[PDB]
């Protein structure tokens, strides 16, 4: 992607977004307790821990695109994927409106907490002021669809939330792009079968993980993933999707039997119009983190991009015993047969990605399930029942998260989804983890599980 215009907003009639400044995190009482190094990402320019420029940092994403064709490489990839997709019976039908917007099976209701994008922020419009979960009420929301129109410009906030001390430092704080409630109510109606079928079917068909359950989930990966481990992170995977990639997706979405009016909206995603503050921009290319959609549209073409430097690398493969499950630019995959991903990384460089294999780096000289990771956590089979695996998320992390709070009134809740994410780590990590958390007297007045109990609810859940 690649910023292609970017001018005052007054210049074009914008108001000024006035999106927020000053961090909502504040250290929670157990700050002291547990160890960390992260802070708060920086949200503002005058930000005094800065070491170097903001806004050229929070926009440096925007690496540029690699301008070529779909090429046959490609065109195989997404026959390939295509393929896989076609067993699943995905209906192109739209989504009802009330399933869209107040919930269905398979796509959870419209996220009322979330901006309500443009216009609608400029207003002082909520999102609660158009719709109601008691009433499910579709009259306001017709009313502003009909009036203000689709194709609306995205507005973009800096995301509040922890980092390193080298991100706050470099000021490489990640940006949220919110689609205007019109244009997230239609993608919804356009693709929320599909979404449906997804959220409904994580694994190697789908080569989805979105909306998994990685208590349930990690005990499939290995069944699913029979063969020698690749693994891969990216560096600003979203924002270096060149347009070529999204003609690729408009591609495997027609062989899915959307018209191509439908696709239309892969073109908002790719070649789209920004507010942040006081100034608007166009991206071509991109794709924008915060709109309908995007995880899962990350995640298809990350199952394009990979088959195709595969196709490119390894004349030879047999996509047919390749298996992988992403969850946007997150990939874990297998092949029968060692593949080096230095060469698939090299290959991705030539269309505009920038690829960092899970093994070497290095103190990995071959990517095991003893060393890989996928969504941030480690793979434990048990001890007693080998079939079940636990997903092990290091409690480095559960320290950081819990030192600080966005609100300390959510202290039971945050604690205790923490609790749920610790106690993978084995009895005696979790113990000592219970232990420093009663140190506080907040934590004595927490219901916490206990081990025995967490361990037989996940036993049971099988």
């Amino acid at each position: 992607g690649e910023i292609e215009f970017i001018e005052s907003s007054k210049d074009a009639g914008f108001p000024v977004i006035n999106t927020p400044s000053k961090t909502k995190l504040e250290p929670s009482v157990f700050h002291q307790v547990f160890e960390g190094n992260k802070e708060p990402a920086v949200l503002r320019s005058g930000d005094p821990r800065l070491k170097a420029n903001f806004e050229e940092a929070i926009f440096s994403k925007y690496i540029g695109n690699v301008n070529t064709h779909v090429d046959e490489y490609m065109l195989e990839a997404v026959d390939h994927y295509a393929g896989q997709l076609a067993t699943l019976d995905i209906s192109t039908e739209p989504m009802k409106l009330e399933d869209a917007v107040y919930g269905t099976e398979g796509l959870e209701a419209l996220d009322l907490t979330t901006s309500a994008g443009y216009p609608y922020v400029a207003l002082g419009i909520k999102k609660r002021d158009i719709l109601s979960k008691k009433t499910k009420d579709l009259t306001k929301l017709k009313e502003c669809m009909d009036k203000y129109g689709l194709n609306l410009p995205m507005v973009t906030y800096v995301k509040d939330e922890l980092r390193s001390i080298e991100k706050v430092a470099k000021g490489k704080s990640r940006l949220i792009e919110a689609s205007s409630l019109n244009d997230s109510v239609a993608m919804r109606q356009t693709f929320g079968n599909l979404y449906k079928t997804f959220h409904l079917n994580p694994g190697v068909v789908t080569g989805s993980a979105v909306g998994c359950d990685p208590d349930l989930f990690w005990s499939k990966i290995p069944v699913m993933l029979d063969g020698h481990l690749i693994a891969f992170d990216y560096s600003g995977y979203d924002a270096s999707l060149s347009p070529v990639w999204f003609a690729c997706l408009k591609m495997i979405l027609e062989k899915l039997g959307y018209t191509h009016k439908e696709t239309n909206y892969i073109d908002y995603l790719c070649n789209s119009h920004h507010l942040y503050r006081d100034k608007h921009y166009f991206v071509r290319g991109g794709m924008p983190s915060g709109c309908s959609g995007t995880s899962i549209f990350n995640s298809m073409i990350n199952n394009i991009i990979i088959r195709t430097l595969m196709l490119k690398v390894y004349k030879g493969i047999d996509l047919d015993q390749f298996r992988m499950i992403a969850y946007g630019d997150d990939v874990i995959a297998s092949y029968p047969w060692p593949i080096d991903a230095s060469l698939l990384a090299e290959a991705g460089k030539g269309y505009g990605l920038i690829m960092t294999p899970a093994d070497k780096g290095e103190c990995i000289n071959e990517v095991t399930w003893t060393n890989v990771t996928f969504l941030k956590r480690y793979f434990r089979a048990d001890e007693q029942y080998p079939f079940l695996v636990h997903p092990v998320m290091p409690m480095k992390d559960i320290h950081e998260s819990i030192r600080w709070t966005k609100d300390p009134k959510n202290t039971q809740d945050h604690v205790r989804s923490l609790c749920l994410l610790a106690w993978h780590n084995g009895e005696h990590e979790y113990e000592e983890f219970i232990r420093k958390i009663r140190s506080v007297p907040v934590g004595r007045c927490l219901t916490l599980p206990a081990f025995s109990t967490l361990r037989r609810k996940w036993l049971d859940s099988f």
